[PDB]
């Protein structure tokens, strides 16, 4: 039986000759291929600074803890319950306390639901681009100004995105990248922070790589702790080979979409959110969200989506029902978060999905709900 | 011109087919390769439980954050001034405040210099194999267990060494390994945990990947925290290859230092190391240690060693030396480790560098000492 995984990653003989390449050299870690890939999302991106890293996890950290100097009076950050929990993990990591937002019905922080939120222990909010859609950014921007706040973007899902027909990435003080194997390009683990502060950019630099500033070839001195988050020469090579295609991929998973809303137009089962997009999106998910009357029996429905070979996931447990949350923090729900995790389903959506799998995959999706009643 | 990095990876054919079929795979990470390359660890050497991390320093934060809780009343571990800062930084980073111990003239910690270290604040000691060559392991571990403090190894340097006709990596409560470029054996980037301890190991397990256990496809429970230091497939792919060539890639290191031990015996100008060797080691590094005459003149000899296209560094600057530690901390210089430091060159000594190599390189090396004159 064909089975078709939510997102998988997406090589060809380019990449794989562009990874030979490098096996062929000796320099493996530390090298130019870093460095090409970074300018590359500069140009892509059209920011002033990127630094890449073993996983987005590990760029959220050094971004967390790099963004400014940590303060015990100013230890609350806002943010969204329906991220992968690394979002929240790495606040905590970094000695903040997440307080968490209401979303939307796109699954997106609700920028109308921040300001209540502020107080003096304010020091940010980091929004999520859900599923690649891109925030309300002027409004955070706005809010984070009014409030002397910074505005950090885990645009994990996003590269590629745009808002105003702008490319996520430069909006926010900082935005982090994942290129997880299953993410818009792949690095099969990896990171990036972009920035166009350049005070930022060198603290974080610093803080990728054990704190190491070198004199010469001989001597280095450390002034502030770091780490080894760097990413190597062989995933560097992957990652710019992918970046290349970048559009090209994003486009596959657009037609792919473009092709499920046409088939979903008007179902009474399930709402996608794909053709409520206002700017481009990378596409990372195709996320549907389930009427109300199908809450109770969700798990009888994936288990009959992936008896049919569609491995559908859902993202994401609001980050607050987690044990450790719930200790720490005893966290009343948030109906929209609530709602939306009891809705959402995410269906089938990379670049290697062919249009004849996804007219298959769109009507075995309705057969099932149809199955139900 | 002709170069000669200190050290650089080597790999072969069967490497580059290894990494060529995992990206034919959709299984670029989280899969089965990375759990191969652990069992595999665990076989080469005789250990219960192995963890691979995208770094080395991933892998010893992971294993300071988790060998216990963290207890501020607590707060010492004891360590080597001479090892990469990543030793001591993950202390810091973890809680505890290192307290640099006397080394002796093979660059290892000096067992018999630590007990006068410990107090009530003690919680651990981290020894470092230098360039290989384990500590005195049976020293270390008695005295841990007298002090009731846990015994950490970084064995970044020595996969493959051995301690009594055993491998190190089973000796101390855990030890890590690095894989970066230039070590022993490499994934381009990346390190090991190994441990004999159960609950250890599954704490560092969750550490490494969000704090994520599993319940069924659809959901998980988050208990604690944890990062992304995961081993990538291609990376682990790259490390099952090129651990199962380790005794090969060791001895052809192991061949170069007896050549460079040949052709510097009884030389006037410096004392190598390789020589005083009791057990095998992985010969991560070949030091030569300068008479003390030598010393001021230390620049200009390494830099007529890179002009002669000898790439030689020196391992390591003392730890406290650091800004961030002359900050924090008020240490007084340890003349061992700053003797130590001022003596040491390292050498070109990797697995790809053949017989002529070595003869030219130690050759040149005698020239260049030869040149400066008191």
């Amino acid at each position: 039986m064909k089975e078709f995984a939510y997102s998988e990653p997406c090589l060809d003989k380019e990449d794989k000759k562009a990874v030979l390449e490098v096996l062929n050299s000796k320099q493996l870690t530390q090298g130019k291929r870093s460095l090409l890939f970074e300018e590359a999302l500069c140009e892509f991106l059209g920011v002033k600074h990127a630094l890449v890293f073993n996983s987005a996890t590990s760029a959220l950290l050094t971004l967390y803890r790099n963004f400014s100097e940590f303060s015990a009076d100013r230890n609350e950050i806002i943010t969204t319950p329906i991220s992968f929990v690394a979002t929240a993990n790495m606040l905590l990591e970094s000695g903040y306390t997440p307080v968490f937002a209401g979303i939307k019905n796109d699954g997106n922080i609700d920028e109308l639901a921040l300001e209540k939120l502020i107080n003096e222990r304010t020091k940010a909010i980091v929004s999520v681009d859900y599923a690649g859609k891109s925030v309300e950014v002027e409004s955070v921007q706005k809010l984070c100004k009014k409030h002397s706040l910074s505005f950090l973007s885990d645009s994990s899902h996003a590269l590629g995105s745009e808002y105003q027909n702008k490319k996520v990435g430069g909006f926010a003080l900082a935005s982090v990248f994942s290129f997880h194997a299953i993410k818009p390009i792949t690095t099969a683990e990896g990171g990036a922070v972009v920035t166009n502060d350049s005070e930022l950019h060198e603290k974080m630099k610093l803080f990728r790589s054990h704190g190491m500033l070198k004199k010469d070839f001989f001597e280095g001195e450390v002034k502030s702790i770091g780490h080894n988050f760097r990413l190597n020469e062989i995933q560097s090579a992957l990652g710019l080979s992918q970046l290349k295609k970048a559009p090209f991929l994003m486009q596959k998973r657009e037609e792919a979409a473009l092709t499920y809303d046409r088939i979903f137009k008007d179902n009474p089962y399930f709402t996608p959110l794909h053709p409520l997009l206002k700017d481009k999106s990378s596409n990372h998910l195709y996320p549907i969200l389930m009427h109300q009357k199908f809450f109770t029996c969700k798990k009888l429905i994936l288990e009959s989506l992936h008896k049919r070979g569609i491995l559908a996931q859902v993202h994401y447990k609001p980050i607050y029902q987690y044990q450790l949350y719930q200790q720490l923090f005893n966290t009343a729900p948030l109906k929209s978060a609530e709602d939306f995790y009891h809705a959402e389903i995410s269906l089938p959506c990379h670049a290697n999905l062919n249009l004849e799998s996804v007219q298959n995959i769109a009507h075995s999706v309705l057969k099932t709900f149809e199955s139900f009643k």
